[PDB]
């Protein structure tokens, strides 16, 4: 790879460089003992952890990884959790004896189960016994996989029985002084372009990161931050362990075994949860709830990623609530890219400016900076520094990573407009943007016209081969639609889109689908589609 050097220290370890000072402070009366993790399952069961506690099972977590399942330093160990406190003590457990921690949804199949288990090579799977079923229809064909840990009130035979070993566990772990380069974690993304590439990130991509970016949300050391997430996304770590734990403040987890917005405004006002972070889904559900029945006066912080915030829900939640929803933005393989901080002025349509180890522009198709209000690639300064915060690169495919390198700029495969002030405005996936009779029509705004219609339940808009090509919206109809004739619905279709938008974005094709591909996450494969449409 050419793309920089760093400027870190040659060792870092989140477990014994920053989770572990909170540890002491408690231990020598120097804080008191405050709680670090509080886990609730909406069934009347709650545990909590001061640091000490977080600190102590958690080197028993890393005996137990080290000494009865005898993982080495660098052995790759895939993590199928819900959102149980023993997933935090198994992350850590991994940090501290130097282990590549792999994290992966409960949502799961098996077939996607063997796919990373396969590609990843992994020497362990640390799963409960919700999975542990479609695990084993597969563990045989993954011949690197060597032990299964099992998280269980109950023994199953060929698991390790996590829970007994961690009680006879020493509390002394002696923590591995891991590199601040070497590898810590792999995460899969999940699928919105194609296969699940594997993104390697290192001790300091993500602690140090974490470290320097800590309090971003607008918490602080005495508060409780509620991260709303799938423990198999770097979201997870990021902003539920991470971020909290840099700052000595508690990390709030519910089960959520439905992810019940019912269950979610409950939550939020019976505890004294003062920051959130969730996807734009999550306000857009609590605001279709009874948000006068269910008031929240301690939550001060509401941060989103993953998807652009409208406009619509940022203002509808502040007059609800009277508060602010502050976005971010980044991938996997860069973390926290782009928010806005607590002070600064909130722009409805904008995700904020560069976090702090970043430079981030708008690059034109040489890699050259581009000014204000001009539409590019969003990119990350990557030469002669590479920042902490950017990830190591794709395992096994060094082709790959290059290839998103231009000039002296990681691509984000995102396009954006700059303000200003040097606020990002999304403008869509690269690859999604479609070039007819030379116009740029991007799919969302098609997308949300196609939606209006009451004939459409969902769509995707993708290019057609032509004119170059052609705008074609895949539609899936409203069932009193089906009976309908599609020449003359095709018609009635684009003639709407035509009256809402400027013409020259108006579907050319129209097919009638009875559902789109989608990613375990439910974002729309716009990448398949469009594949299988140029063949
Ligand atoms: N605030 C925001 N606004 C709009 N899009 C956002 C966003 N925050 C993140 N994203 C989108 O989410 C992407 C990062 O999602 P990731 O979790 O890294 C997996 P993915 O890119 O969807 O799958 P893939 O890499 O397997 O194709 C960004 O590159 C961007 O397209
Ligand atoms: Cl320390
Ligand atoms: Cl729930
Ligand atoms: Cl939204
Ligand atoms: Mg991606
Ligand atoms: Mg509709």
């Amino acid at each position: 790879l050419q793309w920089g050097h760093q400027e870190v220290p040659a060792k870092f370890n989140f477990a014994s460089d920053v989770l572990d000072h909170w540890a002491d402070m408690e231990k020598a009366g120097k804080r008191p003992p405050s709680p670090a993790l509080w886990w609730v399952n909406g069934k009347g069961k709650e545990l909590m952890w001061n640091f000490r506690e977080l600190s102590e099972n958690s080197q028993q977590a890393a005996n137990v990884l080290s000494g009865a399942c005898g993982l080495q330093r660098g052995d790759r160990v895939a993590v199928v959790l819900p959102r149980v406190p023993e997933w935090w003590l198994v992350i850590l457990g991994c940090i501290r004896a130097g282990l590549i921690f792999m994290p992966g949804t409960i949502q799961m199949k098996s077939t996607d189960i063997l796919y990373r288990l396969q590609m990843s090579k992994a020497k362990a799977i640390v799963a409960g016994d919700e999975v542990i079923q479609e695990v084993d229809t597969v563990a045989s064909e993954c011949p690197s996989l060597r032990i299964k840990l099992l998280v269980s009130e109950k023994s199953c035979d060929g698991w390790l029985n996590f829970k007994k070993l961690l009680n006879e566990a020493s509390t002394t772990h002696h923590c591995v002084e891991t590199g601040s380069q070497e590898a810590s974690a792999i995460y899969f993304t999940s699928g919105t372009s194609g296969l699940p590439k594997m993104a390697e990130h290192s001790y300091s991509s993500l602690g140090l990161k974490a470290k320097m970016d800590a309090g971003w949300t607008g918490l602080q050391a005495s508060d409780i931050m509620w991260t709303i997430s799938d423990t198999g996304w770097i979201l997870n770590i990021l902003c539920s362990l991470m971020e909290p734990w840099a700052l000595g403040a508690c990390t709030f987890v519910h089960l959520l075994p439905k992810f019940d917005p019912l269950v979610i405004l409950k939550t939020l006002s019976s505890y004294p949860i003062k920051s959130m972070m969730g996807a734009p889904i999550v306000y857009r559900m609590l605001l279709q709830q009874d948000l006068s029945s269910y008031k929240f006066p301690h939550l001060q912080n509401c941060v989103t990623v993953g998807e652009s915030l409208l406009p619509e829900t940022l203002e509808n939640w502040r007059a609800q609530t009277g508060l602010d929803i502050r976005e971010s933005y980044g991938q996997t393989e860069t973390g926290l890219t782009c928010m806005v901080s607590k002070t600064m002025k909130i722009k409805p349509g904008y995700m904020g400016t560069a976090a702090s180890c970043y430079d981030v522009q708008i690059i034109d198709d040489k890699g050259n900076v581009l000014p204000p209000g001009t539409e590019g690639d969003i990119g990350i300064r990557v030469k002669p520094i590479r920042p902490i915060g950017i990830f190591s690169g794709y395992v096994d495919n060094p082709d790959k990573t290059a290839a998103n390198i231009r000039g002296d700029f990681w691509l984000l495969g995102d396009r954006g407009i700059k303000d200003e002030d040097g606020y990002f405005q999304f403008m869509g996936r690269a690859d999604d943007i479609i070039n007819s009779s030379g116009y740029r029509i991007g799919p969302s705004e098609v997308e949300n016209a196609l939606m209006e219609h009451p004939a459409v339940v969902e769509t995707a808009v993708i290019s057609s081969p032509d004119r170059g090509e052609v705008v074609k919206a895949f539609v899936v109809l409203a069932s009193q639609f089906l009976s309908h004739d599609p020449e003359q619905l095709t018609k009635e279709l684009q003639q709407h889109v035509k009256s809402v938008t400027a013409p020259y974005k108006y579907p050319r094709k129209i097919e009638f689908v009875l559902n789109l591909p989608k990613t375990v996450t439910g974002k729309i494969q716009r990448a398949k589609l469009r594949d299988k449409e140029w063949k």
